[PDB]
């Protein structure tokens, strides 16, 4: 076949970086009559952006083909998939022409194509390295009209560029982008941030006078730990990098930071979503089962991730570290209820003691045994969402399946039911309970900011904040 020559061919160009043989064969394809797939193109996309980017002379065909060949498939009306993304992108990355990498993507919009975040990207980081803030803003609106969500990335290079501009009223948009969007900033942006705060154009920017009441109904209506209303306040801005207490008090400044509340529709929302995930990965009898013993068990104050409370910190499974957890549990517990502890059937062990324990817990209506191949993950989140009670893992939950949770809701939820267990030398085992605050960018009524710093782990490190509050 054809088609299927072409494929073999292509692949090897693709295997081989033979940029100047893909280009050959796509012309004889034309010359030949025979059409282009989906497939086709894409390996075209990926072959073509391996070209350089030509310093000391026009652009090199390898690029410059590569958008011709990009246009082409948009017109053909070839359905892309997420390698024409990736690829459509690799060679705007390659090329570093934002006003083209922007062309491709309003070519998609034009031909009814939704555009993904790393489409954009390149435009972006593009017009922001040239310090070109009309040009990243234009991006930014056009995202915002597709319905694509930036991340921590996006919104930083927008902040950065608007620092550039001297942009404040841009400045204070995206900073609460971030809060809304990131919540917790990176090392890199956080240290954006504190320049910012520091700077002239900072301490030149705010109003001695405002509308208290005004602030107050924003506040209200905001969701609690910000306004939205702009900068107030003037002069210089005293800016200390610090912590918060256990009760989330400012060590620099003594301001207590807000407790934000969950809106318990996002919550069944969420829920639902949880229940739709895990019914395609798991074996969907196996998670229904779950769900009906759940049903007819309970009420739970917690639900233990038992693999992670048996192997965090070990060289293999602990039968004292899960048993002095459930302990522990059971003891905060204000009527004494056992949490519900899962486990892979597998374990349910070697010493007869502990077997008649987890016996006992599983006739106590308090353990399940998830089945033979699945992942037990989706049981202990879905168990502790649904029951409204804190979960008891540390494990990180950001990587792999956990993705697909989203970057809203998840984190927000994580922070306010999530436990974690600590062991010390001298003192044992310790439960570290959900904050009393919101560990969030939050914006006061008097205009005082407070930035936390993104982490792996906030047990191990001590989470650094900024602090910037007016000094009049
Ligand atoms: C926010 C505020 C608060 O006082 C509190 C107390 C106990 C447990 C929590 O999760 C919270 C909270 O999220
Ligand atoms: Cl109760
Ligand atoms: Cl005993
Ligand atoms: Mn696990
Ligand atoms: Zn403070």
């Amino acid at each position: 076949s054809p088609e299927a020559l072409l494929k073999q061919k292509l692949d090897m160009c693709s295997k081989k970086g033979d940029v100047l043989e893909a280009l050959r064969l796509y012309d004889e394809a034309r010359r030949n009559g025979v059409q282009l797939s989906q497939y086709h193109y894409n390996v075209l996309l990926y072959v073509c952006s391996l070209a350089e980017a030509a310093t000391e002379s026009s652009p090199n065909p390898g690029l410059s083909r590569g958008f011709d060949i990009f246009k082409q498939m948009i017109v053909d009306k070839v359905v892309p998939n997420e390698a024409t993304f990736t690829n459509g992108a690799r060679l705007a990355v390659a090329k570093d022409d934002p006003e083209m990498a922007f062309d491709m993507v309003k070519q998609m919009k034009a031909f009814g194509i939704q555009p993904r975040l790393r489409s954009y990207g390149p435009a972006l980081f593009g017009f922001c390295r040239k310090g070109d803030a009309d040009k990243a803003y234009e991006v930014d609106a056009h995202m915002v009209e597709s319905e694509v969500v930036p991340e921590e990335p996006e919104l930083a290079a927008l902040l950065k560029v608007s620092m550039d501009t001297k942009n404040a009223d841009k400045v204070y948009k995206t900073l609460q982008r971030l809060r809304d969007l990131v919540r917790q900033v990176s090392k890199s942006t956080f240290d954006m941030i504190e320049e910012w705060f520091k700077s002239e154009v900072a301490t030149k920017t705010g109003v001695k006078k405002w509308d208290v009441k005004k602030i107050r109904d924003a506040v209200v209506s905001g969701g609690g730990g910000w306004h939205g209303q702009g900068w107030l306040g003037t002069g210089k801005w005293n800016v200390k990098r610090t912590e918060m207490d256990e009760n989330g008090v400012c060590k620099c400044c003594k301001e207590k930071l807000v407790c934000i509340d969950i809106n318990p529709v996002e919550t069944e929302t969420f829920a639902a979503s949880l229940t739709r995930l895990a019914c395609e990965r798991e074996v969907k009898a196996n998670f229904n089962q779950f769900q009906e013993w759940l049903e007819r068990h309970g009420p739970f104050d917690a639900v233990i991730d038992g693999a992670n409370m048996g192997l965090v910190n070990q060289r293999s499974f602990s039968f004292f570290q899960l048993n002095n957890t459930v302990q522990r549990c059971q003891q905060i517990s204000p009527s004494k209820r056992l949490p519900l502890v899962i486990l892979h059937k597998s374990r349910v062990a070697t010493y007869p003691k502990n077997r008649a324990l987890l016996e006992k817990w599983k006739n106590a209506g308090a353990l399940y045994a998830t089945p033979p191949g699945s992942n037990d993950d989706w049981y202990w989140l879905y168990a502790a969402v649904s029951c409204k009670c804190l979960l008891v893992t540390n494990d990180e939950m950001r990587d792999h399946l956990f993705q697909l949770l989203g970057n809203s809701f998840f984190p927000r939820w994580k922070e306010k039911h999530q436990v974690r267990i600590s062991v010390t030398r001298e003192d044992g085992l310790k439960l570290n309970m959900p904050p009393p605050y919101s560990i969030v960018i939050q914006e006061s009524e008097d205009g005082t900011w407070h930035v936390p710093m993104s982490v792996e782990d906030d047990l191990q490190t001590s989470r650094q904040w900024l602090c910037a509050k007016r000094s009049k």
